[PDB]
């Protein structure tokens, strides 16, 4: 309805922006496709909508929208549902396109990512490429060590990801501190295969 | 007028949101009813309205809207009206529905609640259920001990509540510090019946 | 133009708010008059307008709008115009109505006030009433001592005031620290007449 | 399209603002010209547009819009493109008019400036005037010493500048710390000609 119109009017706004800045045709179409995969023809002022509600209704909503994500990921599926709800209410949906570098190996990490749908490639100068996909997560190491990205991560397909910031990642682990051990265990496993080890875990 | 229209257009926005995320029929009606109890057919950009005013007019307004809350609650009714005004200007109105868990026993507390209208149930694994209702308040213990919720609290009816955040709760007790003793006294009483005691009070 | 319409539509929004909360007739008219003295039939999204500009244009604008305030107040009139400009760009315009208590004697101070037009009464339990008016300022003591209001201040007429917050008051005195001595001198004078003295000045 | 209309309606809003505050004719035209050089007939809610996108698309966009700035400025042109991208995503576009004092010699520095197009004059009481122009930058010293502006800087022509705040300047140099040495080297050179020296560099 008026969400279909909001999508349209917002995209025309994007169209005049690229017109104004004279971006090439291929870049414009790339932005067109992002816009279609990410919003799918409707646009919602989601912060304002859920802010009209209360905690229980918001929590009931995120749990419904993410049933598949929760169900297919053992970390969430077997955890205390209150831990899950706390994580879910802070996830932010993001779409990446084939070839995008989601994470660069040198940099500082400010967020981790949960793969709802898609394939990514884990890359280090000096090892092979492992694939991660639906039900998996990545970017957690830098969050735990407070260090620097131990690899680059690259979208292979269109990716529908849910991201979690370092602050919210930590606010949720102060609460429910048993769950940090669950993250470190897999992080230790993954480091041991990329020829790495680290005392901090 | 245009507040009746704002209610309508905002709710249709909510309607397309649940349509987009394919929520079941019972959940949609539950959200419909919340929306009717909480906004009652009109929607006001209340932050912007009261921000157009000045301190005295804002203070005169909250005191008028809350005469009954103040009058039926001894803590406010017999306190220094400036203490009351300071508390009132930071309360945030909230509606909960039957069955909602307002507070879960394990968690960290970030706010307390004043009952304008409604009945709630106080619940601990290992004690009976006490009811609280109009003129009463709850969630104050965690605010004082800076600890962890000593019980769960559950809406029995539709509840019209006014919430107060930990920060504002503390900003108002630094000012007017005699009023903290008033909170602790009742908190000590309530702990002594749920078989509990605590040195911090 | 569309600022006259914005005034109208915004006020009708206020009208439905008081209708919804059933405020009495005298309080509604009091709010009507405030709205007319404060906005004078036009409403401007002033943060957004001046944010479209740059520093020099903003500084040239506040200096023009406040020529009279600056010219009739020795503190500003003889100060370094850069000090003045720094103060001016942080002033916030406020209107008070006869009888309003602008400052209550017990409380914590978070701002001071510069009188563009109007008369106020300085009040302490145990002294006479001094009047301040156009070209004068007040609320500065608590800002300097970081203490507690040494008196109440009460609008006698409609007052057009410019307020300055404690933070901005301090950001401007770290810069230009010679000007704090100018404030303390008058504050020491005013304390000595209300039978008071204070070491911190 | 609707960006051309947004320019128009926004400018009429500015027009009623100056009408309301009765600004003289020359000042109004000065604001008219600023508005034309700065927005060029179109207005975009740029924060919201780029916020609809993702990191890679935003980074690809700033890099395209600033190809000339990057290419003509050795500091950026020969640096690690990730350093550049980090700087670019935090630049804020600004237009200054002939005669404006961009930086005053006494003051505290909160930002530096990169000259996309324009000529400025570097001024100290007690030295000659050096000109800087396209491809050059200034305001970096105060950012490095955390001190006080070592000179005034004055627009000679219309200037199209990109500014960088002290915080973002520092967030980017914690990352990529080799680039601070590049700034200090030129800062040391520039100080040595204005008869100055400083241990902190
Ligand atoms: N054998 C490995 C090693 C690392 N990784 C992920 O790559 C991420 C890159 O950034 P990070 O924040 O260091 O966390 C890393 C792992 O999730 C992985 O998925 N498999
Ligand atoms: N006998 C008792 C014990 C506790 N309570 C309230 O339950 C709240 C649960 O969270 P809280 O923040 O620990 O504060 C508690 C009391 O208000 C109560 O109302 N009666
Ligand atoms: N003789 C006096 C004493 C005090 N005052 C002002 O009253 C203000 C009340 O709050 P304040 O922040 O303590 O600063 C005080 C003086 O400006 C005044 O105007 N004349
Ligand atoms: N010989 C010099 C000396 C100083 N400058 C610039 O002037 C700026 C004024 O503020 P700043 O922040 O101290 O940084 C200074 C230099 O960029 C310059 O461009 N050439």
């Amino acid at each position: 309805d008026s969400s279909r119109r909001q999508y349209q009017e917002k995209y025309k706004q994007v169209e005049q922006y690229m017109s104004f800045h004279k971006l090439p045709a291929d870049f414009r179409q790339k932005i067109h496709d992002y816009y279609e995969h990410r919003y799918q023809g409707k646009m919602f002022d989601e912060d304002s909508i859920l802010g009209e509600l209360n905690g229980p209704l918001r929590e009931e909503i995120v749990n419904f929208n993410c049933r598949k994500l929760v169900a297919s990921m053992p970390l969430f599926a077997n955890a205390d549902p209150n831990f899950v709800t706390a994580m879910l209410t802070k996830l932010k949906f993001e779409v990446f396109q084939p070839g995008d570098y989601i994470i660069r190996e040198g940099t500082i990490g400010k967020k981790m990512y949960f793969i709802q749908h898609g394939v990514v490639s884990v890359l280090t100068k000096g090892n092979k490429e492992m694939k991660l996909s639906d039900g998996s997560y990545f970017g957690e190491i830098c969050l735990l060590t407070r260090g620097r990205r131990t690899a680059s991560v690259r979208a292979d397909t269109y990716c529908r990801l849910y991201s979690l910031s370092v602050d919210n990642f930590n606010e949720v682990l102060e609460e429910y501190p048993m769950m940090r051990r669950a993250f470190e265990t897999v992080a230790i496993d993954r480091l041991d295969r990329i020829g790495k080890k680290n005392s901090i875990l």
